């Protein structure tokens, strides 16, 4: 009825990030974005060195959302030691694109966050 529990899809398992992922309830349904924590609500997992080898990933999926989802919140996790590059394009794209960029130096700065994020509910 409500997302009680934050639905991720399939295809994003296997992260680190998921393999410690406990504090709020998850589970996998294969979804428009990475992580759903509501139904209108949802965050996006992006990899800096993933969009440091494919660009488009990321521009796809916001283009989805842009209809789908009203809240969208894009989580970027850093790899790379010089990520300011790309930070610089996401964090422009986030501007024409209406979502919160929230940045990552970790998987677990990944999964404190999604888990705080949804066990409050609150926007960012």
């Amino acid at each position: 009825a409500k997302s009680n529990s934050i639905i991720v899809s399939p295809r994003q398992r296997g992260n680190p990030v998921l393999k410690f992922v406990r504090n709020v309830p998850w589970e996998f349904g294969d979804v428009i974005p990475d992580y759903v924590l509501g139904q209108s609500t949802c965050a996006l997992f992006l990899s800096l060195r993933y969009h440091n080898l494919h660009p488009d990933y990321i521009h796809g999926r916001l283009q989805s959302l842009g209809k789908n989802f009203a809240l969208r919140v894009l989580l970027v996790q850093v790899d790379v030691k010089d990520p300011q590059q790309a930070l610089k394009e996401l964090a422009k794209m986030c501007i024409l694109a209406d979502c919160t960029l929230i940045l990552a130096w970790s998987p677990e700065e990944a999964g404190r966050y999604l888990e705080t994020y949804k066990a409050y509910e609150q926007k960012p």
